[PDB]
């Protein structure tokens, strides 16, 4: 119905036709079953996308809509048991996260070895938003550069700076700052859920040929710790956007308290 597309990519998460097609050829064939207007479609999915990332949040993406009917099976919450971790006890700090409810604790890290899946949860996390930031830090002078107007923010490698550190505790923290950007321009990155992944200690600042631990305390008050450890191997699997919406719709379902501090525990 001329535009009435906007309102369906937007209730979708589709931000390329490449995407819709790949995800729903079926409805792609069938809106342009009478025409495929080059610029109507093309306008469709920039105002979707703009409407997406300038005013709609994680959860409208992360929270599946379907019931779960068996979450024994979810690759998420298998990880989580695995690990030692009462599974909704874990997914509720994860339904927290994606929803900025513990203000300040507004990172969850995801520490441990090279194939314990903690590269594998967040990686499936990011791509099942429709907008989701990667801090680079190739770009020691703006780490940042990717981080505004996106729902999720993945931190999946190397270290904070001296020069770094003030900027990068309010996005950890969900606190909105502004990132000078010399002449250009001062971009805004406004609360967005940090999720970091590391088989290192993330609260360790490089400045020049020391390290320091100076701002150990203010880092950790801003993260959920998580440790992973036993190794998976192949045939495990990856795990997949679906299961990444059923996992945060069975957390949503089965809400309890969560103890608001840097380690989580594993009682249960």
């Amino acid at each position: 119905a001329g535009m009435e597309l906007v309102g369906w990519l937007v209730d979708k998460g589709i931000t390329s036709e490449k995407q819709w097609i790949q995800e729903d050829q079926a409805s792609y064939i069938s809106f342009n079953a009478a025409s495929n207007s080059r610029s109507q479609i093309k306008a469709a999915l920039d105002n979707a996308g703009k409407i997406m990332s300038l005013t709609k949040t994680a959860p409208d993406y992360l929270v599946g809509q379907q019931p779960v009917e068996d979450i024994s099976s979810n690759r998420i919450y298998k990880i989580l048991e695995l690990n030692g971790y009462d599974p909704q006890y874990a997914a509720s700090v994860f339904l927290g996260w994606a929803t900025k409810k513990f203000g300040k604790r507004n990172t969850i890290w995801l520490f441990g070895p090279a194939t314990t899946g903690k590269t594998n949860i967040a990686e499936a996390i990011a791509h099942t938003v429709p907008f989701y930031g990667c801090v680079n830090w190739t770009n020691e002078n703006f780490p940042f550069n990717d981080c505004v107007d996106k729902m999720v923010i993945w931190w999946e490698e190397g270290k904070m700076t001296a020069k770094v550190v003030e900027s990068a505790k309010a996005i950890l923290g969900g606190s909105k700052v502004r990132v000078d950007q010399k002449c250009k321009s001062s971009a805004q990155i406004d609360p967005t859920p940090v999720i970091v992944t590391s088989n290192t200690n993330m609260c360790a600042v490089i400045d020049g040929n020391s390290t320091t631990f100076e701002h150990q305390q203010p880092l950790q008050d801003r993260m959920f710790k998580f440790e992973l450890t036993r190794r998976l191997d192949h045939d495990f699997g990856k795990v997949t956007k679906q299961e990444v919406k059923d996992f945060f719709r069975w957390a949503k379902d089965h809400v309890v308290e969560v103890e608001h501090e840097f380690y989580v525990k594993k009682g249960g």
